[PDB]
């Protein structure tokens, strides 16, 4: 029974219609430019001004949650606006995954087809035990290979033993959470590497990163 809060800081309205196709029972675009606001609403979406005062998405939402009045309780899925594609299925997979595993923050990940990417900072490597719960997210290569990459000069020698994951930018997680997570002080961890959702695990809450 989630709702949806896309981040929008056209590529949004089609993260938009595939948040419809989700079963989301309600879809937010969430910007701070009233040209994005207009434009969003010119394909029929609810819409909601924030301020540019707002490090991440995460940070967004949370106003999002305040000014709207979403019940602490509600399950909110944070779509990035620039979503390459979801399988809107998976979405409710995610919003579940919170009870399921037990957990305040639930997301999703692929299985990393092309070694090129583990090396790029822009595509997020995420790891996790054997139930899902993560260890850890970074713009650096996790695992890392100690045989493979020890004078490693060919990325295409590289085998990737079905052992890489990269993180995609879906957040499952109540409203009540995202008032939480803002609660908290930035961290130096989340600065560093520019991720948003190391500012849970550093605060020793758990993730599930389902696939
Ligand atoms: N101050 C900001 C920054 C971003 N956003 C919203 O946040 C999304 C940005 O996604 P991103 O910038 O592409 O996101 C990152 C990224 O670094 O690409 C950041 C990080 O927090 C983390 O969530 C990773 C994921 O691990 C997905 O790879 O995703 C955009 O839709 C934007 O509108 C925002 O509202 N306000």
């Amino acid at each position: 029974s989630f709702t949806v809060i896309i981040p929008a800081r056209p590529m949004i309205q089609h993260v938009f219609e595939k948040a419809l196709q989700s079963g989301a029972s309600r879809v937010i675009i969430a910007t701070d430019n009233e040209n994005v606001a207009d434009v969003a609403k010119s394909f029929g979406a609810e819409v909601c001004m924030t301020s540019v005062n707002h490090n991440s998405g995460t940070e967004r939402l949370a106003e999002v949650v305040e000014k709207l009045a979403i019940p602490d309780n509600e399950i909110i899925v944070n779509i990035q606006g620039d979503e390459p594609l979801i399988p809107p299925v998976i979405v409710r997979q995610v919003a579940d995954n919170l009870a399921k595993f037990n957990v305040n923050m639930a997301s999703l990940a692929v299985k990393i087809h092309d070694a090129e990417e583990l090396f790029n900072p822009n595509a997020v490597k995420v790891l996790t035990d054997k139930d899902g719960y993560v260890l850890y997210f970074s713009r650096s290569v996790i695992p890392y290979d100690r045989d493979q990459f020890m004078n490693l000069q060919d990325v295409q020698k590289v085998q990737l033993s079905d052992a890489y994951l990269r993180h995609i930018g879906i957040y499952a997680y109540r409203a009540g959470f995202i008032k939480q997570y803002v609660q908290w002080a930035p961290t130096q961890l989340e600065n560093l590497e520019k991720l948003e959702q190391l500012r849970v695990l550093y605060n020793g809450e758990r993730i599930h990163v389902e696939l």
